[PDB]
């Protein structure tokens, strides 16, 4: 139900840019360079005409995201993927090559309060709403060109709008990502000359300052040898999804609430941390793992013993020695896995048993004396021991401003991280209603959604 108006491209200012740009890939982006498609959709009221939309809201967005662009240049380029043996992946733009950012203008007559709604969501419908991004567009000698990020703005005429990016996971994690739409939509609310500095929006790519004192490389990147040719001939289009979308929203109280039942659950246990982060990610993983019993398994208590996992990253900025800026552009996440065993997530007090196991990963991490890459050369051997039918991840961070993406027709009404449905994965978000709450994004069949809802909404 989308129709294509536009296919343009998008490219830094001629002026103020360099004619190349080559950025090193880091250990911290090897284990990512399969996945192609991260994606973050922004819904809108906008009541207004389709004219205003084509003869003012487009322009004006194409001359933002190029404006942008000068600031963060390496996202208007690609990813060099080795095609010969002992040559290692890096990024560049080229614009003698003419690499730039493919904006698609499209038109829609579906729903718009459906589709920005709380309630179920067919995710077909949203994953409509983006653009297929190629998975090479040129060959050189050395390497395969990939593209880094794609954006597909569509218009609900007289109701809203939809902007709808696609970036490559190894360009950006979602701390980095969302600090660059906040960026594209402060500059285009403000025009050129406001301030990315005052408002925290200035990118960092100097890379000389990650180290790899651990030969980190060298061991992820002959690890993820076997995943890359997996992902290398798998379909571009977004699959058939068998799945609905929900959101949950927990305001401040109801995250309270969780706490004090954590707290009362204990009855004089060791000292758990508790913040809105593992109190989120607690609740939603005992919902998660009992509406998997309420849709019943053949296999009786068989399992009960055995362990349920839940995978989650943290952001190693911070971490790192020498210093990390805080505004360095790229991945820098560390690998974390809770696990607990199945009978006690559903029993009497598990969530109580999923926080302190979230808690304890984190400390195994990140607490861990030496540093966080102390245990890091088994960050991705450790992710594989897992079975599909006990792995739960989340994705996103209630830490990042997806509320704040504000491109001069007020904040977004609802911010979907849509590549959610490719697996067994959740997001949380910054709520937009309330101050210190949070959005849970779930992804399930529309009878195993039922089962999770009724527990969500349950015994809370
Ligand atoms: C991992 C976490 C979330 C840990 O959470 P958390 O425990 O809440 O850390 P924190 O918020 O700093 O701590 C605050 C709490 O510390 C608590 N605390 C600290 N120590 C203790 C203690 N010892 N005992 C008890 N409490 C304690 C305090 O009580 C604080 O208050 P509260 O939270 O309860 O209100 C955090 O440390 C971190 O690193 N977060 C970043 C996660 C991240 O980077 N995720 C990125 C994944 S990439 C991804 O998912 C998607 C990328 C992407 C890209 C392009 C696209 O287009 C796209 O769509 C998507």
């Amino acid at each position: 139900m989308v129709k294509v108006l536009e296919k343009c491209q998008v490219t830094p200012p001629s002026d103020t840019t360099d004619v190349e740009l080559s950025l090193p890939v880091t250990f911290f982006d090897i284990p990512w360079l399969h996945l192609n498609k991260m994606q973050s959709l922004l819904f809108y009221d906008f009541p207004y005409p389709r004219t205003h939309f084509l003869d003012t809201v487009i322009p004006n967005l194409k001359a933002s995201l190029s404006l942008t662009l000068k600031h963060y240049v390496p996202l208007s380029g690609n990813l060099l993927m080795p095609i010969k043996s002992g040559e290692m992946p890096k990024f560049q733009y080229s614009r003698d090559e003419g690499d730039s950012i493919t904006l698609i203008v499209a038109e829609s007559d579906q729903d718009f309060d459906y589709l920005k709604g709380h309630q179920l969501v067919d995710s077909n419908d949203l994953h409509g709403l983006f653009y297929v991004m190629p998975r090479v567009i040129r060959t050189m000698q050395d390497y395969k060109v990939i593209p880094l990020v794609a954006v597909q703005v569509t218009v609900f005429p007289n109701r809203g709008i939809a902007v709808a990016l696609t970036a490559h996971a190894s360009i950006a994690d979602a701390k980095s990502f969302v600090m660059f739409i906040n960026a594209w939509a402060y500059i285009n609310k403000f025009g050129k000359d406001a301030d990315l500095l005052s408002a925290n929006l200035l990118p960092s790519f100097d890379r000389s300052i990650i180290k790899d004192l651990y030969g980190l490389e060298e061991t992820f990147w002959n690890e993820m040898q076997d995943v890359l040719e997996m992902f290398s001939r798998f379909g571009s289009k977004p699959p058939r999804f068998n799945k609905v979308r929900a959101t949950y929203v927990l305001s401040l109280a109801e995250i309270q609430k969780l706490k004090n039942k954590v707290l009362n659950l204990r009855g004089s246990e060791p000292t758990i941390r508790v913040t809105t982060f593992t109190m989120t990610c607690g609740y939603v993983w005992t919902c998660m793992v009992k509406s998997k019993d309420d849709v019943v398994s053949e296999e009786s208590s068989n399992d009960e013993n055995e362990l349920e996992y839940f995978s989650f990253t943290a952001d190693c900025r911070g971490l790192l020695t020498p210093p990390c800026p805080p505004n360095y552009f790229g991945n820098c996440l560390a690998s974390c896995v809770a696990k607990a065993t199945h009978k006690e997530l559903v029993g009497d007090k598990g969530l109580l048993v999923a926080v302190a196991a979230i808690g304890e990963a984190i400390e195994k991490r990140l607490h861990n004396e030496k540093g966080v890459l102390a245990d890091a050369k088994t960050w991705l051997s450790e992710s594989n021991g897992i079975p599909s039918k006990r792995f739960l991840g989340i994705t996103g961070s209630p830490k990042f401003d997806s509320y704040g993406v504000d491109f001069g027709w007020g904040k977004p009404a609802k911010f979907d991280i849509t590549s959610v449905d490719y697996a067994e994965l959740i997001y949380v978000i910054q709520s937009r209603d309330f101050e210190k709450g949070v959005e849970i994004g779930v992804s399930l069949p529309k009878i195993h959604m039922d089962a999770f809802a009724k527990i969500f909404e349950e015994g809370f």
